[PDB]
């Protein structure tokens, strides 16, 4: 007789979209990226792998002013149903008069190994 121990799937590490406007403030720190990690019932995990990624990690903080502020991520996209892992989950953000922004985006692609016959 087969046996499972729950199952669990790491989604990756996504980008960290904080929301604002241009006409408030602009971003002086922040934090780059986050993990999220899902486990749960083997079934759900195969649902979801049906579909393609478009799983984003977000907050609104267009009322947040000057100096340093932490906040918690919020989550979206995929079915919190399961047990929603996240590294650091509480983010720094320092939104300050707008000074000069760049942007420090890492896409990353991944690729998906299984067939067991590589050579």
């Amino acid at each position: 007789m087969p046996t499972f121990d729950h199952g669990n799937l790491s989604l990756g590490e996504l980008e960290l979209t904080v929301l604002y406007d241009e006409e408030r403030y602009d971003i002086v720190e922040q934090t780059e990226t986050v993990q999220v990690d899902l486990e749960g019932p083997r079934g759900v995990l195969t649902v979801f792998r049906f579909a393609r990624p478009s799983y984003e990690v977000f907050v609104d903080l267009t009322e947040a002013g000057e100096g340093s502020h932490t906040v918690d991520v919020e989550h979206r996209g995929f079915p919190g149903d399961l047990a929603v892992t996240v590294e650091p989950r509480m983010a720094r953000v320092q939104l300050e008069e707008r000074q000069t922004v760049s942007v420090p985006v890492t896409v990353e692609m991944i690729n998906l190994e299984h067939h067991h016959h590589h050579h």
